[PDB]
């Protein structure tokens, strides 16, 4: 069906021609023109001025935010025809499909930047419908640090590098950030959920996704519902540990935008599932806060999700630039059946995201690209523009007149299928640069999100803000930070002032509750699939160890997962060396027999890699709580660590019986058990 | 060449489009020209600043209709998508594909094999360069005694608008070294005085082709006449004949009236005489060059009667229908004149057509000495 | 003398002000305008919108190569008066001080990349003399990839990431990179050098710079000699490993931008010595390659260094992207003095760097930015142009002028003190696009290279070779590899070809040699000071492990050392947490006494770091080749892991015999002992 299937008539085959210019002629660019034999080169030699010239010239500027990102093409199918709720022509009719791509990402970080840094990660969604473009443009948290749009630079500012020297990358770890944290305290919501795994995900497959946002579903004859939009993963939430995010960092920083492309390589396309909420107008106050405050949002016992589809992410770019990197989103690429509300940390997004494509693209023409124009057609009297790609045939480019004889022409609500507000929406009182009473409760909900996490996830989230919160240098601000933790719980704040050294503040019930929702939890459920996930055989050159792991091996990718078979050296089987490998690149650990000896002994000493490298593996992967496996005599390697064989996520035996024991441990994903808790 | 098409949206064709010298193919290669070798490298650079990017070539009007395959990625507002993913050369991967093509392979680009370089590297230029006047006058020389006056005075218009008293002096000395009678009569206009003589580059050769006047246009097509006339009377539906007659022969006609009525292209108020290459009052139009007809609420006064003074004093031919002597006798041009032409219909039209073969009468214009 | 002097002029005070908009008035941002309370806001304010564009065009383009990097300012002092070699000012005078700015960088990474990467280093410094500004632009590095500028975009896009996925930041282990460097054997020497610790290096202060290509010194008579730039670094040479930078990559990417701030922030400004080499021209192609070739460097036994002066880095710039990001450097940058010479990769840079800055900067105008204007001062015809800083009294903007009065006069070798070409120099020949014959060696001096090191840093560049060819997933490349590798050296291809499982081709002896040269080796060599170097002390809260930990602190500060007191919280004397340490932030680790509590038993698991945290960083910190040492009883932490006292670069007694051992462990640094090599 194939989702880039506009984008054809734009692919270039260089392959079977000749070297050109870039107005065409053919060349040879690997020699300079010279004036003589060891002369100076000559400005008439065109051809490497027009080579140099584009190389020179290969750079743009890279997104305000959200600059580190991957993305991938797919179709979406909807479920129903849902003109009950909403008049959007994609989801107007069952089994109705539309291209779609979608862009995952980290706020903070560069270009350069790791993926798996603790940040809020992007979720960004482009509906490429017969009746225009349409963007959920939302993260992987379904709150916002601040309630005012207003408020953005100095958020961003804070949380990205000191303006003095740079420092740090891709980090909430420094003082400006916590000082912001603890100034404006609407973001200890987002702070919190930074905190627990959704800061740090195992993949863009492993994360659900939000609007974050109240907007609206509109129907033809005009009635509105508020709306939230959900995108649930068919494949599981999935986190990683923090320990072992900083090493993965460096080992592969592209750990999730390789993980994305390698599963839809290998067939196995991601998908996620879109649900919505729906609110009653008038009860737009009713569950306990404004659904205009974006640091909000509206747990599934008020109201539970209905889906209303299924994406699907199946294709890859065929070049990253061209595709992913000059992508523009837009909260304002909005369609019929869809409209804003006044969400103030919206409202501004709307002027933001169009007006800085401006400096991305360096033009108004940026709609033009082959991965930003909708497949619905576009008409209207906009002309000339830096990089005009079309040539208009209407030459009375205004409305109204008689002589293009009321063409474009104009559609509404009841003529053309065209946009049109909600016309139930209504302005009343003063204007005002003042935000509502309602949106001043900023640690109700937080402890929301902390009393419905698993006990361990609690210490993870904590254990976070005591990383955090240790590299700020002004104790003062660290004394605010504890004030400002203290009003969501007291349990928090004393557990987290242990690690600064200081003392909890005496405790304010004033919001203090143990309420408890559904659905903010990554670990406390199991995958529905182990299917793409990576499990490391341990091996070695000597013996008859490498053939026991290629039989090891098939058998684990029967059942759908990808295996590694490491070893000394790249021998028949071996599809990486020990030098090259870790164990952040793998979800399981398994030695193969025989493997025992590079644990110990001249073996663990080899040119061939790094020393303590086969234990390192092990040792790392068994500390980070994912599953590990000996196979028969290769019991040696896990107590050469101090790991027995009767715990939880650890198997021993026979292969048959240490298939099955990591394939079920790979469902739970991570061993919550090896993790210590504070107090005990 | 002949150019039969119009561009559809002037921005996105004529405004965008981006020439080079150095838009250089097989079989042609540049020279050692000093003014050339920098062309090369400012019509290149200079687009970076017009499109804001590297992909201007990218543009439809800047597209080649041969084809572009190389290792250029990205770039600012890049329309295209590349599946070759080993953008570098020389390399396995790509399996020698794109190739590189040169004198022998591909019909490339090849400098001439017998250009060479020799000497010190130099930031001068050759004394062959030095002789800046000889081929001026060579010019000057080469142009009818009327071509020639037009160039002292225009020099004489133009060096006028200078303030600077020396610098007038300075073009003086420079147009002295090229020919004491021009800078005689370009001396007179500024009120200065002419230098004595110099006979080092003086010289009375002569080339072909360098004239524009003294030589008869192929065809007259497409040329512009414009009928003055009048609402009222006979001299409208005379006028309609005479539209019909002149358009065959390839020109193209205009009407001209007091306000549009059936025949009536353009009114008084919107003409002018730059806007024709020949001018014909058609007859009984006479009734607007003088009286109270030559004052109506319809026009600026004397509108007609400009028109007639502008086309005859601006060397173009001028016509009078029959009775429309009096026009032309009004301004003081009589009949019996070169490039005037009266009398009857027919008569008047192969006048004209003979005239705009001439197309410009320089017996209108006085010559110095007189 | 504060380098930054003529700075202050544009430097923005906003303490103690009221907010403003840029065109002034005084403001509050922090609310939007809105239609009614709970309304939209609204396209009449101003302030929003004014204050949100700052923010969406805050970017600019980053650098097409040495995006990564980091900067600071100093003063270049002439040791000379150096007339009879070379006509600049700014080397014309005994004592005379020039202002400069200088940038290190890597070469592959975007801008958010890790400083820590494998890659080549730029080191590019901009001399602001009172003759206009003078740049050398080069690397740590003596060689190049390519002998020909016109290749350039065809040797990065090949280490840049995969244009189908962006996949992998930072890092030439893919087929793109190996498949340039076997198919392009030019590159081959670079590459031994990117292997080997130079890829690698410590800090910014620890490599040493080269101009690379050669160029030229002019008298005021016109008298020329070829020369090569030198920086010779005052602090010494120093490198990691492989296995420590990857881990670092993750804990800290800004490690090497981090150390140079707290380097100058400490009084600590490092300094390197300007040297070079005079050759004379009738000599450029007596030393066994051509001159002109970059892929080639002159031993100093053929021309040693002779010192002109030193440079000192003391100030660190006050805003990071106005200084740092904004500078640009071209190699065009040249004055009355130096001239340049015909080698083909210097004659395209010259048209590349001045080309590239119209695109990170958007305009012709760039020269007019604080960093990049010179001192001496600009008068010329140049008019108009985006973003015009200043305003021009002559209306005359034309040079042939009787107006002016012929000002700005026209200046050359006799008058004016103006720029002039080599007066000797000449053009010979026909006009061609192809390289000399004396080019074609590529493989003689790689080998030279190799000898040149220790037989551990050979180690080094093969296991690294071992690692980097390993990541290829064509076999047919690698074969390749192995065949331009054979070239060099068989015991190389031999060694090499063993991790990637392939057979070691039949010896090539066409280029094999023995010959040996001085200053290539890193290792080889003791720091001249352990000034700077960081510590890391591991303690406890438990016990009096606290103060004995203090106490050792207070006495190694003295000798220059920068020290960090860890523990389990941050207590009176902990600078650092467990959970917030890691080995790569060291260069020396030392377990104080008492500390043994928590290398086994309960404390080594505490839910305030990640198990095994301090076990992880001895062994780590060991395994690494740095010193490491325990206090008193503190000798149950290295048994624990397996280290005697008995080993080098570990130290176990008493603090005053400890302190001594420590800082005799640092002048070596590194500990090549515990690395294994091939054959044993
Ligand atoms: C709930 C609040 C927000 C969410 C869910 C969100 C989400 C995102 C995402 C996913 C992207 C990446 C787009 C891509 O991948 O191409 C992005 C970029 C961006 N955002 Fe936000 N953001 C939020 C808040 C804001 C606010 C309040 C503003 C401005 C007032 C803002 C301005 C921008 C801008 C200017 C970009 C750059 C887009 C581009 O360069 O193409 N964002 N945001
Ligand atoms: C011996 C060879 C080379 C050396 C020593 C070298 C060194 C450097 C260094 C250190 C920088 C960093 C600039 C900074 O820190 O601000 C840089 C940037 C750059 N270089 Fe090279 N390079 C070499 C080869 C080349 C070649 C052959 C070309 C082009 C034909 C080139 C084009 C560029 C460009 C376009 C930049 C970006 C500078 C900017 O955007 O401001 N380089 N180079």
């Amino acid at each position: 069906v194939d989702a880039r299937q506009r984008l054809k008539e734009v692919e270039v085959d260089d392959n079977g021609q000749f070297m050109t210019t870039d107005f065409g002629g053919n060349i040879e660019e690997q020699f300079s023109l010279k004036a003589g034999g060891r002369g100076s080169t000559l400005l008439e030699d065109f051809i490497f001025r027009q080579k140099l010239q584009h190389f020179d010239h290969e750079r743009i500027p890279e997104r305000v935010v959200h600059a580190r990102g991957a993305g991938a093409h797919g179709i979406f199918t909807s479920y129903g025809d849902w003109s009950n709720i909403t008049a959007a022509s994609f989801l107007g009719a069952k089994d109705k499909q539309t291209p779609v791509f979608v862009r995952f990402s980290t706020v903070a970080g560069s270009r350069g930047s790791a993926d798996t840094a603790r940040d809020v990660h992007g979720f960004a969604t482009r509906f490429y419908t017969d009746e225009g473009n349409f963007d959920i443009v939302g993260n992987n948290i379904p709150v916002f640090f601040i309630q005012d749009a207003i408020r953005f630079p100095d958020l961003i500012h804070s949380v990205k590098p000191s303006p003095d020297n740079e420092v740090p990358q891709a980090a909430t770890a420094h003082d400006s950030a916590w000082d912001f944290f603890s100034s404006q305290p609407s973001a200890l919501h987002t702070l919190f959920w930074a905190m627990s795994g959704n800061g740090i995900p195992r993949s863009y497959r492993h994360m659900d996704g939000f609007g974050i946002h109240t907007f609206r579903l509109v129907t033809e004859d005009g009635k509105s519902k508020l709306v939230k939009w959900h995108w649930k993963t068919k494949q599981g939430k999935a986190a990683l540990v923090w320990e072992e995010a900083q090493v993965l960092a460096g080992k592969n920083a592209d750990f999730h935008r390789q993980d994305l492309w390698d599963a839809i390589e290998s067939g196995n396309a991601p998908s996620w599932e879109l649900a919505v909420q729906l609110i009653d107008e008038d009860k737009a106050q009713a569950y306990g806060f404004d659904l205009l405050d974006p640091t909000k949002f509206l747990p599934e016992e008020f109201a539970p999700l209905q889906v209303l589809g299924e994406m699907t992410l199946n294709r890859n770019p065929m070049n990253y630039f061209a595709e992913t990197e000059q992508i523009s989103f837009q909260p304002g690429h909005i369609v019929r059946g869809v409209d804003f509300t006044e969400d103030p940390l919206l409202q501004g997004r709307l002027y933001s995201y169009l007006d800085t494509q401006l400096n991305r693209h360096r033009g108004p023409n940026f709609e033009q690209l082959p991965i930003n124009r909708p497949v619905s057609g576009v008409h209207n009297n906009h002309r000339d523009g830096q990089g005009q790609a079309w040539i208009h045939k209407n030459i009375h480019h205004y409305s109204p007149s008689y002589l293009n004889k009321g063409y474009p022409a104009q559609a509404n609500q009841t003529v053309g299928r065209g946009f049109f507000t909600t016309p139930g929406r209504t302005a009343s009182g003063v204007l005002n640069r003042e935000l509502s009473a309602t949106f001043d409760d900023h640690y109700t909900q937080p402890r929301l999100f902390f009393n419905s996490l698993t006990p361990v996830e609690q210490q993870f989230v904590i254990n976070a803000i005591r990383f955090e919160a240790s590299h700020v240098t002004n104790e003062q601000v660290k004394k605010n930070v504890l004030e400002q933790l203290n009003k969501i719980s007291n349990d928090v704040a004393k557990r987290v002032a242990v690690a600064l050294g200081l003392e909890a503040p005496q405790p304010d019930p004033t919001y203090y509750h143990n309420n408890v929702t559904r659905g903010v939890s990554i670990f406390n459920e199991s995958l529905p699939t182990i299917a793409t996930l990576r499990v490391g055989v341990l091996s070695t050159t000597k013996g008859g160890s490498l053939d026991k792991a290629k039989a090891l091996k098939e058998q684990l990718e029967k059942d759908g997962l990808k295996v590694t078979v490491i070893a000394e050296y790249l021998a028949s089987g071996v599809d990486q060396t020990y030098s090259a490998a870790d164990a952040t690149a793998f979800d399981a650990v398994v030695v193969a027999e025989g493997a025992e000896r590079v644990f110990s002994g001249k073996g663990a000493m080899s040119p061939l890699f790094p020393a303590g490298r086969p234990s390192q593996i092990l040792t790392d992967g068994y500390r980070w709580g994912k599953p590990v496996a000996a196979v028969g005599s290769a019991k040696k390697a896990l107590q050469s660590i101090g790991v027995e064989e009767k715990e939880a996520g650890v198997y021993a035996g026979a292969q048959d019986e240490v298939i099955k024991g990591v394939e079920e441990g790979l469902k739970v994903f991570k061993f919550l058990e090896r993790f210590a808790v504070d107090g005990d």
